[PDB]
């Protein structure tokens, strides 16, 4: 859908630029030029066009989920999805800029990796250790933003960081 | 009041248990054996519950901020703010819970003026001026690790403590490699 790609892509740069907040179905709809008599045909609610755009942007997510049913239950493979979840969550870096400049955008805002990462019957500790290396890659890009230097050089530091915590818990 | 105390008591276990907006104040008053009217004398909506939940667990953090900017900038210090912020959330585990699941206690009681001012302001005591980006990285790592731990530590299946000392190590070993 051509039309509903240029609803997101055109409230993605007002809630970019001018905030989702600030952002109006009225702004919007004028940015959208002709295409405005499409808007209220794909969505009805500004908060309905923000949960697409992440719909949209966590396709990276859905197709890492689908292809870790099928891995061995192994430390190599936790790190191999802490890899690509980073990776996954790079289109999904000025929607968490977002979040932290908007209340109620991170109000209408993982476990499936969370199931995957899980080892059964393990200790505490081993428990504890994955849920921080996987925590530490999924909320990186809100406190990434504070850190000055290239933002690929910060993304590859912090899973470096998570896999170390990652592999302590064998 | 001891009648306060077990109202808000209550109210949490019902607040985890069926959600902040499920639940309602007829299920409060309901069980703790309570009336309606005795229940709105002590507090006039659910919200004021809410409210006396989060009321004085955030002290400590201002204390902390405060301490911060006393001790030199050192790793021993960043280890030792990282080991008290821990110990302040540690109370507010099952409020950090409540306000995951409910959009409504998320907003009445606001994610920014509840540690985040605070978290910005801790992590100014942080920052290493100078160091590298893997360094710069590492330290912030640590400190979010602990942060934002008290959301995901209700999911895993162990002590409260015994799980909040093992996720305060595992930052320690983080902040530590910042060096």
């Amino acid at each position: 859908a051509n039309t509903r790609d240029k609803i997101q892509s055109v409230a993605l740069e007002l809630f970019i630029e001018r905030g989702y907040e600030k952002t109006s179905m009225r702004e919007i709809a004028e940015g959208l030029g002709i295409t405005k008599a499409a808007l209220y045909y794909h969505f009805k609610a500004k908060e309905e066009i923000l949960v697409a755009i992440s719909q949209g942007l966590g396709g990276p997510v859905d197709e890492l989920v689908a292809w870790a049913r099928t891995q061995p239950r192994t430390l190599e493979t936790k790190r191999e999805v802490l890899r690509r979840y980073s990776e996954a969550l790079m289109g999904a870096a000025p929607l968490f800029r977002i979040m932290q400049e908007s209340g109620a955008a991170l109000r209408t805002l993982i476990a499936a990796i969370g199931e995957l990462m899980y080892q059964d019957g393990a200790s505490v500790r081993s428990q504890v250790r994955i849920s921080d290396a996987l925590a530490s890659v999924h909320f990186g890009a809100f406190f990434l933003s504070a850190i000055e230097g290239d933002p690929e050089e910060k993304r590859k530091a912090l899973l470096e960081s998570a896999l170390e915590t990652l592999d302590s818990s064998a």
